[PDB]
C-alpha cells in the first residue's frame, strides 16, 4: 500500500525512501527566477485546442481532486511551444494551502499563489497514459496559478460538485466541463523538463508554466479545503496543504516564451 501523503510522517521529505528519484536531477516542482529564466525566440506560440473537451468524471485520489476526460481520440490536445507532436488530455487536478498565503507548487521569484490547476496531457505517439509516463517526452503538464481575487465562473461547476466528493475514493458523473474556462488570457509560459509532482515522481514531464494567473475567489479556495484525505469512516483529515516544496533546478534552464520585466533583452 502507498504510506505517502503531506503529512509530518509520510510527506515529501519522506519520499526518497519508496522513490529514490526524489532526489534525482529533474525534479519539480521548482521556483521560476524570471532573471535566469531567459526569453527564447526559439519557442513557438502553444496550441492548446480544448473545444471538444470530453471530461467524464471527478474523483477524489486522496491527494487531490482530479478531472478525468475521454483521452481515446485527438479532441482535447496540447501542442506547438517546446512540444514534439500532439498531447492528449487526460485530467486535471489541484494543489492548494490551508491558507490563501501558500498553495501552489512552483512559484515565481519566490512567491507563492493560493492555488495551482495542472492539466496533464500525454504525448500520442506512445499509445497510452502508462505507456507515456516511461519517457522523458511523455507527459505535458500545463501549469496554471490560481490567484486570490474576484470569483471565476469557469471553476464554479468544479466546486458547486466538490460536497458529493468529499472522501477519498468518492467520485461522481462530471460531464460537459469546458476547460477553456480555465485559461488566462495570454499564453506566455515558462517551460522546464522536470517531473510529476506526486509519487511516482518520473522524470516524464515537460512543464510549461503560464506567466498569468487565473483568478479564484477565496470563498471558491475555501471549498477546496472542505475535501479531506481520509476515507468514509475514518477520522476527519482535511485536504489542505497537498504542495510539494520547490526542488533543485540543478542543470536544467528554464526558457520564457516573452520577454519579462527582469530581461534587459
Ligand atoms: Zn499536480
Amino acid at each position: 500500500a502507498h504510506h505517502w501523503g503531506y503529512g509530518k510522517h509520510n510527506g515529501p521529505e519522506h519520499w526518497h525512501k519508496d522513490f529514490p528519484i526524489a532526489k534525482g536531477e529533474r525534479q519539480s516542482p521548482v521556483d521560476i527566477d524570471t532573471h535566469t529564466a531567459k526569453y527564447d525566440p526559439s519557442l513557438k506560440p502553444l496550441s492548446v485546442s480544448y473545444d471538444q473537451a470530453t471530461s467524464l468524471r471527478i474523483l477524489n485520489n486522496g491527494h487531490t481532486f482530479n478531472v478525468e476526460f475521454d483521452d481515446s481520440q485527438d479532441k482535447a490536445v496540447l501542442k506547438g511551444g517546446p512540444l514534439d507532436g500532439t498531447y492528449r488530455l487526460i485530467q486535471f487536478h489541484f494543489h492548494w494551502g490551508s491558507h490563501d498565503g501558500q498553495g501552489s507548487e512552483h512559484t515565481v521569484d519566490k512567491k507563492k499563489y493560493a492555488a495551482e490547476l495542472h492539466l496533464v496531457h500525454w504525448n500520442t505517439k506512445y499509445g497510452d497514459f502508462g505507456k507515456a509516463v516511461q519517457q522523458p517526452d511523455g507527459l505535458a503538464v500545463l501549469g496554471i496559478f490560481l490567484k486570490v481575487g474576484s470569483a471565476n465562473p469557469g471553476l464554479q461547476k468544479v466546486v458547486d460538485v466538490l460536497d458529493s466528493i468529499k472522501t477519498k475514493g468518492k467520485s461522481a458523473d462530471f460531464t460537459n466541463f469546458d476547460p477553456r474556462g480555465l485559461l488566462p488570457e495570454s499564453l506566455d509560459y515558462w517551460t522546464y523538463p522536470g517531473s510529476l509532482t506526486t509519487p511516482p515522481l518520473l522524470e516524464c514531464v515537460t512543464w510549461i508554466v503560464l506567466k498569468e494567473p487565473i483568478s479564484v475567489s477565496s470563498e471558491q479556495v475555501s471549498k477546496f479545503r472542505k475535501l479531506n484525505f481520509n476515507g468514509f469512516g475514518e477520522p476527519e483529515e482535511p485536504m489542505v496543504d497537498n504542495w510539494r516544496p520547490t526542488q533543485p533546478l540543478k542543470n536544467r534552464q528554464i526558457k520564457a516564451s516573452f520577454k519579462h520585466h527582469h530581461h534587459h533583452h
